[PDB]
């Protein structure tokens, strides 16, 4: 690329993999959202929480793709694997699975940052710090707070209703 | 009728029967509403939910009557049978009875649509699709969601109070 | 499902397949969009045209998923296959590939409509007519108009620039 | 300096050199701008593009000088070498020379960042990341996009006119 | 002091001690607040309640310091002892500890008032009456009300959630 400067092939590849991970996370949250919209589950606040996350994760992938082009890297897409479950159980099960998912994304961001540092690519490092690392820490804190409240509430049915009504 | 065109006697009769079914559904919801306004039941959100449905069902009947005249059919009214119960039990019992009622109305709409298709009466078919079929599907989904939440809540007294306060 | 009425397993399955097709179309347009954002392609109007389509196709998938739940069907997700190309050539090549893609989606909608009619499922039929069939016809007309203008313009470089500047 | 803390003489010197490079880049863009304002060149959008860059590069130098003082370093100025050309040829030639210039500035920023990291000077590192590195990547992407469009357009005279009229 | 009038050394010393007690109370509430912000505690209304009290107690200390200077006394600061606990248990435990703390501050205010009366220092007496005594009585009443509601609620987990959601 005429513009490409200080952008390693290793980082270019890792950014494409991270795009895949973000899109897959978006897909998982799409599945979570619509599961809570089932007439036999029917927790609308929970559905909204996960649909909003689907949107955030898609947006993250697009920001990565924009950056890939800004640096003169080449976007390469792979299949998006279907989410790991078809039914997501209780709000508690779902929030546990969400925190597992976010910790995996966070670890991928930290791995990519370490790669960037090793490659002396400060634009990449700052990009991740400025748009992704703090967002992940904030989101994981919120999920952890939600998990704690869900657990203190679970008369499990009543607790699930009240969390959806009064927190979400 | 000077205006009557492509409007079969079979559809004309079925529309009059459907008017009766809608008015009877309105009457049933009127009874449901005032039952929840009893001082010994006293669930105002539930009363409001059913009174609003009484109004929607009356409006549906009037839309059918307007259409009957637009097509040159002749409105014929029959007795409105009193609702099937004098007392409606718990919110859960009432929501189950509501969903039974709406599924019967939906089935009548689907039967009338099939009749219309068989009679090659596309204005009738579109009329039902445009004003009734989606409204019924949306309403049945909402009732199903409500039933699920009511069931998860039932300390049955506390659950009935909380559903009325926080959902309705 | 407590709410499920007149909703065949065949339609339920076909709706899940159509969701997959819409999401895959969204993914393809995401790839098309970012290809035109490459510094060595650099046709921003073209990038915007396809990114807007990625959004429309995602929205279509979500509308289908909402409907699946409204009817008491169960959303089931499959892998999203990566787009058919990694690089999309000229605007002309890309618009040809877009029209191929939209005609395939349109044909799937028409197949699902025929299935719905065969199953006497008028809510499904109306749903597709009301939210998808006319949108596809309008979009295919616009793409065809664009293809014609692109072809009349191709001094191919100058023509590609002018179409992007003055049409898109 | 009473305030100086963790600020190496090596970084202090490199910041003064970078100030010189930014001012020289401003001067080069001043020359580019006025060349495109010649009555026998007369591409006003091109003139405006480079005059705006002259301003951005001056501003960058002033931000560096402000930082030098904030850290207790001492600004030292050297001669500003005249730009490398007196006449800049076509818009294409000029945009190529601009991208060469920006890549040299970017490399100097990356060298200074590496120096900062080696000297464990995180304020310097963040300063460059926050005000300079992303601005350079964005600008180089825009120039690369412009170069691609210019190249696709070059009936070279007509292409140069159209790029100036419709892009700049 | 040129301005000092009717201001005993005993009151001057007692005001400095009360400043210390108010700052220590602020510190204790800072600790309480951040404990309820832990991801494994996660009661945000409780966190906010105590952080607001940290602010009120700091403000009280500053008002005392302002008064010390207005009277020509000399502010003298001592170490601020760390709060008595590192973890504060349940909301109930925390509210009990808060009421213990406020009763100790109230008693110190009453002791200082008695000292003022004994020293015939009416400005001091009025100062405490006008800015501190009624505020303490109001705050202790509110805490007592909160304690009663917390106790009536403790399904202890559900009760703690509901108090935080609906009272705080
Ligand atoms: C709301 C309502 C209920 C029963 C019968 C009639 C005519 C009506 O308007
Ligand atoms: C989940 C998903 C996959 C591909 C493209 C988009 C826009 C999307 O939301
Ligand atoms: C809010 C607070 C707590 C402890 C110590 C100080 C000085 C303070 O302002």
């Amino acid at each position: 690329s005429q513009i490409r400067q200080n952008y390693s092939t290793e980082v270019e590849a890792a950014v494409n993999r991270l795009v895949n991970l973000y899109l897959r996370a978006s897909y998982t949250y799409l599945s979570l959202g619509f599961y809570f919209d089932r007439d036999d589950v029917a927790l609308e606040g929970v559905c909204h929480f996960f649909r909003e996350l689907a949107e955030e994760k898609r947006e993250g992938a697009e920001r990565l793709l924009k950056m890939q082009n800004q640096r003169g890297g080449r976007a390469l897409f792979q299949d998006l694997q279907k989410p790991s479950q078809d039914e997501w159980g209780t709000t508690l099960d779902a929030m546990k699975a969400a925190i597992v998912l976010e910790k995996s994304l966070n670890q991928a961001l930290l791995d990519l940052h370490a790669l960037g540092s090793a490659q002396a690519d400060p634009h990449l490092c700052d990009f991740l710090e400025s748009h992704f690392l703090d967002e992940e820490v904030k989101l994981i804190k919120k999920m952890g707070d939600h998990l704690t409240n869900i657990q203190r509430l679970v008369q499990a049915g009543l607790g699930e209703y009240l969390f959806e009504r009064l927190t979400l």
